[PDB]
């Protein structure tokens, strides 16, 4: 097991620009705070309008024609994100380590889990470089006709606090791999990853420009990002009210190309012929990893009348044995809330089962009066117009709901204006495929959870998102068609 | 060559919904009118959001899973798009006759180029309704993973009068070979070919709901289908300013996948090396095609110094022997302009050119001071700084500019916040294939121009629009994808 | 229901080049005769090497630069494809009587399922003539490399007897889509459907000496083909033997690429948890289907030992029940077996399963003293070293394993030189999802048995075959690639 | 420029199986020597078929279901392969040498050209293994429709004297990307890279039995891995008569899968309009790198008339400054031929054109009577009738022809049964494109000569070839394609 770095000093605070550490043009910083000791951990320059455009006209610099990154051959575009993961894989401890400082997560989640993610997207994505192809177009004898799939240009990247570096690694990866040039904005409750990865951009060797980092606050610099006449394409992971706005401004401007990754209401469906036990430590996990701060959370645990009791019970055993508490000791499986605003948003729901009608199987309440940790909640006899069914929680509250048949439960799990993720479990060929092609999901899991894996493109359907993250799938979020048609004498 | 039709009564004025004709809910009409006669056709039903909301309804219950349309195999959708050609080869001399009325377009232009392109569109998807194929994914030795291309849903189609019938094929064919249902709005200016087109799809043997059109106006129509939570996606083809608002609305109601088919400032260049007369061809063609009312106008023809003085007088000679006059004519190649506003723009701007200092060539004014005929105008001596370069004209007007380098005429010629098309004319091997790559245009001509193929995407870079329409790409912007994940026990 | 046409003239007897009907260049003719009456139907010319001479030099002639085939738009061969399928629908009740006439197989199997078969394979590929795309690689800054898809020239096509028509439209369809031409050869014992697909050939409209067809037998025609120095492709089906001499003529003559599609050893592997009836009517289906002269036949069924004994005996009742007789009559489901020589070889195996040690559980000798008819034969007690087990008794003879272990049925069902097919019988996901993975076949079908779609690839692994009929996969099989790599200056 | 190390010594000379090193079952040995020395190097162990039945047997145990290789997940197969890239890295001097040695081809060369061509074709293949797709395929409401894009199993590797251990790695790179295992066979001139790799394959990481290697003869080790019946796909570099012997035994034994990339006679057209300069550079090194023994040499240097004498002269200068000498020295761009009977056998061409009427424009003889250099020749006034023109010389001499019209020169040029290269001289766009299709070539070259790349397939038409090398094209031959079916209740 790799050593917790309980004492670890943060080097990088300013705004990257042109391969270069700058302070904020008005001279503002900003602090972030660590949410297991609530502590202030270091102030970080703080970004703003100026320091938007400055990073936008060095991505544009190193993006015009006969610039080093434009004359770069593909498989050399590859070879430079194979050297950011391997100096991703060398400083693993120390990314790990400035993520559970400014998340809260357990150091061995950030390091197994987190930076995992970040080495195999890098990896999968420095391989497309070279294999990014068009088409040739058969049409007429005298026609030589072909597609060209170019890099867009100035790429905006926004994101959210609960993965920082993964979600930004989701699209720097394809971004990069495409040839195209990039300005970052990490969560404001989170910037210090990013910063970090900042230096091993420049060791990498990627000329100056092709990565620029803006910390900041949303209505700031995300704004101004969202607004630029001179970015092109921007990728969002957050909020649906927040991707709503980027996507408005974006629409406004300059017509910007946006990929959204955003929240669902992720139903779990287990049918009577499942392999139980399987089935509930999938939903437990999926419901409570991350603290429940996940955008994969399972929101309803939907479980057929024939094993519902069973699920109930053994869901309730499985949820009290949980280990809750520091998150750079080994033992811990959920570290604390990121907030104050985020621990309060949780409590606030649970009141509410009660009072419509479900029952209370465990938990209900804050851990102890210390930190921001909540008590593993499992309600039962939850219905679809009920508070803990209809809204995403966003914390660690199992609500199960009963169904009687398929056709049935197709129709509960899809009443959602979401569709981020699905999971099925069931023994039986026949369900599991027509509950996968029903289901109204990017992703659909059978008989698993959280399986995610580079190769995989991972997104939502309807108010969960547009576009794809990941597999072959992201490329076309990063690259902009050429039909070149040429008529022959 | 066709008979022409120049007494045709129209039979098709009513909203179709559920293969049926209906009455606007509010009982209110609009006319439509020639503008070659200047005489009202006909009154057409004017429809407003609860006929909006009646057709949303048809198309979601025929895209309900368990509907005939759901059920049809992949190449049954095909089939039926095929016989939807069938009819349109059928009745293909009323389908341009009804264009050419609506448009003021000569009827054998209608005919041989709106009609094919049609005929054309609607055979070429319907052969790739059972080849839309998703991926196998290696993974893990014990994990199965797949993607499934499903249908996004329905489809809204809005789309703007100069190729009224192509533009709603454009879209109908990818959606319908994809198994969406679709609600489509032509422009209020040209109602008459969709509303026949309904006729031959319930001909066809489409079941109810899946195609459903509303006619009127945008504000209220237009407006409803781009603001509607049932809508799952929205393609538009129209101006950039109405391009925003749509996919403003998109944004802020249900996040809807939005596709659009903007303007463009489309660059034409011609190199000194270039077959001097197959530039001038195409270069005329290109700007005076279709009264100048297409995307694909080249609204700056820049010309190397070295054949400028040639190219011009060979030009002012294309112009002054084009025939205008009435459509139905067999030897009109040039018909009227749609209607007195956009008339008195394009007389606005040929003014502009004289008070700016571009020496008129030929033309310059009103045919005979009555009908909405314009006499074919070409100006020599343009610049960059004028407004007759930097507006879309959309008129028979040319702007020819000069150029001395290649190097200036990419700047020149990318300065714009547009990137629909470009066309190039040279003999060189280097400077051609040079050109198609730096031209940021989502189609690049190379001694050729307005070459388009069923099979070859189309569509903008920059404010030129988002998406493509055509091609094996069309197929991305009517599928949603789904990663299914299954991992053995 | 079709009508029968009992007592149908045949038209076309001569060899087809240049779309004109010519005697053989020896004057020689051989007989075609009824297999269910056992009578001759008429004579057809009799080609030879100078006929295959004067049919690849026509084939050569159509296929050169500058001909009228060649110089086709893409969409064009697609329409000429779909002309030939409408053809073929039209003239649906004669192809299939003289399918009939030739392979005694019953006329309403012919009518639905061989020319079924047909028109969907034609008009599949004819979709795919302006679908064919090669790519473009990005390399480079200075370099543009692409792929064309070229066809590879002129095309053999030797067939079996079993299904003439549909095996040689396999090849048809994908050949013309690609722009190839062709040298078609069908077997000695069927000619007729292929000569009548002649006429419908020149009838659609394609150009003289795309399409070929001389009559004769394998080691003098089909030889004059693999041997042929200006053919630069051969497909076959038939047996693997013939497949194994063309293949070494083709390599010693001129390295013409060969397609081969031949027998199998086809196993159908039955679980305990299958849906058993559907089990037992897809393994009976399977063995016994055109009398059990299919390639996709099943030659060994393993039964898990837990409901052995049910599917032995309802196997058993199902095998008593199957109506033989005359192929004209609407209730026949079996008609004679095509000759003499397959009579007695199937007669000749029976024998040695009883003495082996398998027990006889139905059937096990010829129908009467009248034609070529025998009776539905059910062995259980099989065991692996047996010579029921072991060969390709290529009729109704259905030989019943008993298996315990999924790892022991996938290492016998794997432990023959051959690999078309295999069906898997199970309710349960993983069950059905490690047999398809583990089985080395071309196709494995779940929960049913002859599920052949024109999208869909179908041949062999290891000795069934080299190569992929159906699907995006066939055209591989028709086209050359061509790389272009340019150096801009 | 790295150091030459003129006095290695080999360390690997022995059977390499199952990680391991083996003396040959019988005990023969047999020597390689330096062609620029004439000196013995060492001995190597000759195989024979014990050998090879010894290999394959470790190459299906490490193929079998469950094994360490077969459990690996994609992306693992993936880092093996950049792994060993790795190492090749790290020993490319060695390597290098190693190559110079066996071959006498320069240092230089060796390092920047063979060995670059390595590392790049690793790396390309390593990013293939987990994105090799199958498909999904649309067929009827109730059916799951799929392709596995499955290892074909054990592969054998045959390759020639001339870029010995690139030939190796051409074929190695996708087969293990693929997930298959191998037996290989380094042609018995050069046996030392291929030993050498093994070396680096175990210390990659690779697990035993996943690559074999058996040096030895032609008829005995070639011939046991061509008629192998546990081999089931074999790759082949060398000359047209053996690759059909290899053809043949495949077709003979089991029908294994064959790849066949084998010689040409490739022209190289010179335009009257090409930059002359950079078409005399380009033919020169075309015609004489590597000592002439490549397969994409030009054989026919047709050059219009219009350029022809000038095209001659400045080809001379080149061919007499071209520096011969020791391989090892900085200077040398040609060593010595490869042996004895080469060295003849190009002697013999040279004098036959001297007989037969070409003009000697230099060289024609050897260098210094006792080494095996042979002193840079060209011919003009060369005719397509004379031996020079219609034999792969396979040595350093250029033959120039006269042509006058493109479409005599695109006749003369397609002529030939070969068609592994073409390479085109021109400025004009028309001339280039019309030329790139009209040329019957596996690849065609614009302006350029020799470009390879890991991402663009290379391989012949007509006796050129049987499929192709490089790109994602090289996957089609290591996978087999399996459809899997499935009917859902
Ligand atoms: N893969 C996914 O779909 C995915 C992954 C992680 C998180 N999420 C979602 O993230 C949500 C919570 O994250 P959060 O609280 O950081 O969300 P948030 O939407 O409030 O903020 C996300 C990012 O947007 C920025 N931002 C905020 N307002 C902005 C504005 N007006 N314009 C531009 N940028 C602005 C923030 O500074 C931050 O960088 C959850 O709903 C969860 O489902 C989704
Ligand atoms: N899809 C498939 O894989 C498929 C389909 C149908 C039939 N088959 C196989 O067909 C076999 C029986 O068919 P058949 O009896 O017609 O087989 P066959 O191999 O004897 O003959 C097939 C064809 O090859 C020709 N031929 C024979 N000898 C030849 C030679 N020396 N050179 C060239 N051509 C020659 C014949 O005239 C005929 O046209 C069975 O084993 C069955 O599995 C396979």
């Amino acid at each position: 097991l790799p050593r917790p770095i309980r004492n670890l000093e943060v080097k990088f605070t300013k705004i990257f620009i042109n391969n270069e550490w700058h302070e904020s043009k008005s001279g503002k910083k900003f602090a972030t705070c660590n949410p297991s000791t609530r502590e202030q951990i270091c102030e970080v320059e703080e970004g703003d309008k100026p320091d938007v455009d400055k990073a936008v006209e060095a991505a544009q610099v190193a993006f015009q024609r006969g610039s080093p990154w434009r004359r770069l051959d593909a498989l050399s575009r590859g070879r430079l994100l194979h050297q950011l993961a391997d100096l991703v894989e060398r400083d693993r401890a120390t990314l790990a380590a400035l993520e559970t400082m400014d998340t809260g997560k357990p150091f061995l989640h950030a390091f197994f889990i987190d930076l995992e993610g970040c080495i195999r997207t890098l990896r999968y994505f420095a391989g497309w470089a070279d294999k990014i192809q068009g088409k040739t177009i058969p049409t007429d004898d005298n026609v030589v006709c072909f597609t060209r799939h170019e890099p867009i240009g100035v790429c905006g990247a926004i994101t959210p606090w609960n993965f920082p570096l993964l979600m930004l690694v989701w699209k720097l990866a394809p971004a990069l791999c495409c040839g195209n040039t990039m300005v970052l904005k990490p969560a404001e409750q989170t910037p210090l990853t990013a910063l970090y990865l900042g230096s091993l951009i420049k060791e990498a060797g990627f000329p100056p420009g092709v990565v620029n980092i803006v910390p900041g606050f949303g209505p700031t610099v995300g704004a101004a990002i969202s607004s630029h006449p001179q970015i092109n394409k921007i990728a969002f992971t957050g909020s649906t009210e927040v991707g709503k706005l980027v996507k408005e401004a974006a629409s406004r401007s300059n017509l910007k190309r946006v990929t959204l990754e955003l929240g669902g209401k992720n139903p779990c469906i287990v049918c009577a012929d499942a392999d139980l036990d399987l089935a509930v430590e999938c939903a437990h996990q999926g419901v409570f990893f991350n603290q429940g701060q996940c955008c994969t959370a399972a929101s309803r645990v939907f479980v057929e009348e024939q094993v519902y009791s069973e699920f109930v019970r053994r869901s309730v055993e499985y949820a009290k044995k949980r280990p809750v508490g520091d998150p750079f000791d080994v033992k811990t499986e959920q570290g604390p809330q990121i907030d104050q605003k985020q621990f309060d948003k949780i409590l606030e729901l649970i009141e509410s089962g009660k009072k419509e009608g479900a029952k209370l199987e465990c938990g209900g309440s804050a851990m102890e009066d210390k930190g921001l940790f909540i008590k593993p909640t499992v309600f039962s006899e939850v219905t679809d117009n009920m508070r803990i069914a209809k809204e995403e929680i966003f914390g660690p509250v199992q609500p199960i709901l009963k169904f009687k048949s398929i056709e049935e439960v197709i129709k509960r799990a899809n009443s959602t204006d979401y569709g981020l993720t699905a999971a099925v479990f069931t023994k039986n060929l026949d369900k599991a495929l027509k509950l996968a092609s029903a289901l109204e999901s990017g992703t659909v899991w059978i008989n698993c959870y959280n399986a995610l894996y580079a190769q995989a493109p991972f997104g939502g359907f309807k108010m969960s998102g547009n576009g794809r993250e990941l597999g072959e799938y992201a490329l076309a979020e990063y690259t902009e068609v050429k039909t070149v048609t040429i008529k022959l004498g």
